């Protein structure tokens, strides 16, 4: 008598230390939702070079290198990104020590638990459904914090989108006083930050310093 | 006892199974929080985009020249008075896409209030334990889980589209795409400074009069019903 | 005269170096990854050795003794935990990085452009490639340097994980003792149970992950 | 281009200088496996001492009563074993600055990056179109020698270490040891005789870490390794 | 009557006496003065080296100009405190060692008591006084020797600031890095004065500098 | 006969005064403390000053970094604590010339007793001489005591106080870094920790860390 | 926007950094509360002490074992009058001495704001908001002077009770004149007065506040 | 364009805060009691330690076989009486609210709430709003503690003439320098302590307080 209570309390208490291994992990969830949110900022920067790619008219003439080398910069800005992101993603899908703590570490436990007395397939059921759920979880909890993540570095980050920068500064150059060129220069600048990575850099310390 | 512990579980499986049916049953209000939370998103960059434009803005003293200032003065007071709207804007809105998305809804019926009145009406059965509870509790909780995860898998699928979509309603990067594809024309020199005051007031506009919004909501539901 | 174009060829050669120095040294994220992945791989093989041994000393199973079945089994998990690891840790190993990045295609973009400028002949383009070798190769030296030390002092923070001397110490030090011989015999079949679980269940690779991150900064 | 052929040769000199180091660097096997081997040693040895302190502090003595019914030498040979321990970590706390002696020992490595390479940049420095910037770049490629030579010691005494420590699994006595006491435990009625053979294990391997056959061992693996 | 007046006399005359005895003995009080400040100088020496030395981390088999240089300015570290962990008991030696002033205030004092003991009219209360104003002789001596060593030390401190090398090249250190070519040799420069620097603390020039400018300010 | 009785009460009344000068102790203790700070805070001045000496003068040029902010913001912090130590030395001065009641005891109240203890019977200007010889001579004495106490006060404290004394302290850490791992990392950990001696010098760290470790051994001889 | 956040967060810090330099400053703080406690004391004492002198009947040219029992007392009212005249005055120049207190809020404060002054987005407003909360640190020291000074006196006035000779005489007089002999009085006065004039009063009062700078914290 | 709002944020914040200052100031000088209260406090607590000092000199000899100062005595315990009366009364006196606690609570977190309906006006200015109306209420209290210590200064001198004991004990010992006639002691101390509790004490400190601050 009163043995279904003391087999529900070895099954609660199992998944209750599974939940604690999930806590423990920190620098692989971390170094996750870092990718996803770098993804995020990495297409951002293609679509804007794209586009100011798109604003150049090929000249077919039909009867400066200070833009020149601008337009140089976006084009292998684009070939930066488009080697970066296939990189991201395979850093992302890597098996980490949770996956196996999850799969057959669990599956281990599970085969102990089924060798003590009073436990049913019932029992069983409910272990694997709780390990599926984890499993799962470690998804929403991977969306949810590289959202807020990706939310709170685009202020930190402020500083390296150089458009929105350059033409609130060309703007108030108009009324505080040579300017085409100021631009074309910051405009070079903010590339080669974009390029020389002074990005990935600043990006590395910022998401670092939060997860202290 | 024998029948009893299978079928108290059976019982609680059941309840939960039911619950999960109603949820997939429910897939009507997850295409506004789809597109709140994707919404959100493309205003925070808005904003800071604009909030940007706005910080180089630095005074007009005695010692600014402001030398060559013609009518384009007018132009860019309108710039800075329609940015600060954009911005009065964007941070009206945003609060109101909380109220949104935090509103009740159907599913949170399902997950909450019946979820308990069940639970009630389950602890008034024969072999009913405190475990049985704590594991429905988590199996509720675990489908609330399962609910958040396909809001924030969906909106960054429709916002990574949307992204493309919007293309043109980004003017800045293709305004400065512009201007200094203007200065490498050789005619376009002079129709440059005034141009680019023109085609961002057309841009702040945009974001400014329901355009951009009612882009957004089109494509939005376009990509919902494909 | 031609004596300050050779100066300002060779000042202008060396800053280009100067500036691809400093974008290595800030790669510090993946610099530390691999460093723990070294130290994390030396950890795991002596555990792997240590656990097979105390398996060899198994008699061959009955073909066609409760406690002990337990905890041999553990040790078969630990090994099998072990051999999937390592393939893994190799993998993460190798895995690129933004160092590949820079130290390969920036590089040849910053020697096209160098290569078009006022007296760079193709000999200060062969000691830039060299030196840019030189950083590739030195960015693996520090991998083995830091790794090194990292494992020294992981070893002696992860002391109360080597469950095996401290049991045998622990036995034989309460059979010298008035303790009886079963609650010795007893007493190391528990902490070797839990000795392994602990080593198995995570518990081990959290605190290896927390005292190495503490070490960075 | 009198000042052409100047500049293209006082470079060509440049490149044929270290280049010749490098080939020089490139023979110099036998005089590194040395340095290899005090490298895995003393990591060896370091395992070994913290092992064996480990061990020796679950020294924990309980007074005997007037009342003790226990008999047997058991406790004597604990405490011959604790002794043993003791012994050892003193012979390891005695070799390792040994060991750290013979690796700062300067080998015909040291004196080709440092001394004779020093003595080849002064004969450089009298040369028609040289300059302190090729000076720059000869010291600049010697240290990148130096440090080529040191990632070398790094990797293969590493790999030494993970071949040898399979080489020498025969004097990990404990957990060895304590594998034979599990086996035999199951197998009941033989329990006290399973102590026994533990203690008598005990005592042997610590003498055999002791008496300098595991140094012996160490030595022939690692010149078995060298030669493949 | 007339006669404790007598008494009182003698004491008086016999304390005069002392007390001009004590002030031709100015030679003593010039060497003690330099010991004092001199040990303080030595104590400041060992801790700065002390700590530019407890910064040395142990050697790791592992770790591979400078090297050279730093390895024989930490050597010159344990060199300048040994001669100071000796050099301070030979100062302290020195300062102990009798003189003249000491047996003129003890023997010579102790002598002249028992011989007052045996005058008309001499109480203990009489040699009471005696031994209290002796003992003040005393202090007065010692209160000298801590007064002009404190303001020995004082102008020691100015006067021998070329050998403070520590301060000095961190300055040139953080000015030379502020600078565009000196960085190139900042690192090779500070070894250098470094070393120089604790040569001259070592070699001697640091102890006959201090006793000749001692010896200005005694004469 | 009675020449006992004079010497007696001579006796007692200097012992009268000994005792007195005794319990003054909160004002020893301070003067110790003062002579005691004023000399550490001579010495941290002359090193400043000496850093300070190894900076370049300033003229029209090129006005030519993050070096340069670190470097230019520890000269000012120099420039801070040599105004720091100049304003506390006269202070420090000004509250050691400060009187006490042991000035009173010594002065106006001893001259008073003398005058009541001429009054008695078998007093003699001699016993005037001597009461006058040792007021004087504790007068003299009281200084004798605060000299030594002060002498061995330093001793210590600037043991205890050896966390402050950062610029050899960097010295080392600097050489330590070079040659071994860890570039201009040591470069930087010089200007952070440069940087935070010097504010630790300014922020009243090391005035609070003297006012506690004398207060420590002053504690001691209570 | 974040500009102004920033700057207030500057201020504050700013602020909160005096105020943790002045809360380290105990020593000239108790110096003061002893100051001000002892001036109370003092003053109370000399009034009592010129009442009884009030009443000492002008003697000249008149009418030739009391004068020890009155002529004393007198002198020895005469000379604590004399004492606490000395002792007033200097407690006044003690309490006047500046302080690295007054330095902290005044010439480093200023230096400080001065610093500040040329920030990003500054305003003659943060530099008045400064002022303002300097002088409220300045006037706030004060009353930590007036509250603790009070609080002090009211345990001295409790914990010296020994030394008020006056009261108790008075007492231990008419207790015996109810009783079956008069010169005690004049006996214990006499010793009262040199108590209170040999020191014995200012060191056990120097003791006392002493003892509550410990406990008290 | 917000420099200008900036300019006048920080300008409503001064000129409120300036006007929350001159009410303080008027009717500070209202306030006057307080100094009163806590003067009269000090004066009694001395009042009874010296009084139960002389008390405390009770041995009672027994005496043996072998063969007025109560109603002083008497005295004695009646004034340490009215005084550990008066003082909890005085403390309650002192704990009152009044016009000042009200403008430094109320009226200030009022005009708080519309200083917050200002537009521009963040949470800084609502901390730097409450740290200032603390520095006014510790600028108050800072008065308080003042005033009474320097009104207790002056009462001292004021109220000589009832420090009636130093006074007896003077005349006893100056009729005693002068052999005359102790009774007078018992008299005029009798007397004396009526004074002290026939409330010619309390009065006379009223209207020397009241008379020193006009």
């Amino acid at each position: 008598k009163d043995l279904e209570s003391k087999v529900f309390k070895i099954l609660f208490e199992s998944l209750e230390s599974t939940r604690k291994a999930i806590a423990k992990q920190n620098q692989e969830k971390w170094k996750k939702y870092f990718i996803l949110a770098k993804r995020k900022l990495l297409l951002s920067q293609k679509i804007e070079t794209e586009l100011v790619l798109e604003q150049r008219d090929d000249i077919d003439i039909n009867s400066s290198e200070s833009v020149f080398k601008i337009y140089d910069l976006c084009e292998q800005l684009i070939s930066k990104i488009e080697y970066q992101l296939p990189q991201l993603e395979s850093q992302y899908s890597q098996p980490t020590d949770l996956d196996y703590i999850l799969e057959d570490s669990a599956m281990q436990t599970l085969k102990r638990l089924q060798d003590e007395e009073g436990w049913t397939e019932h029992h069983s059921a409910i272990y694997r459904q709780s390990i599926q759920s984890m499993k799962r979880e470690v998804h929403t909890d991977l969306l949810l914090y590289s959202s807020i993540l990706y939310d709170n570095l685009i202020h930190d980050l402020s500083i390296f989108f150089y458009i929105p920068r350059e033409i609130g500064n060309f703007i108030n150059n108009i009324s505080n006083p040579e300017a085409n060129q100021e631009l074309l220069y910051n405009m070079t600048l903010g590339l080669e930050n974009l390029l020389n990575g002074e990005f990935d850099s600043a990006m590395e310390h910022y998401a670092m310093d939060y997860m202290k």
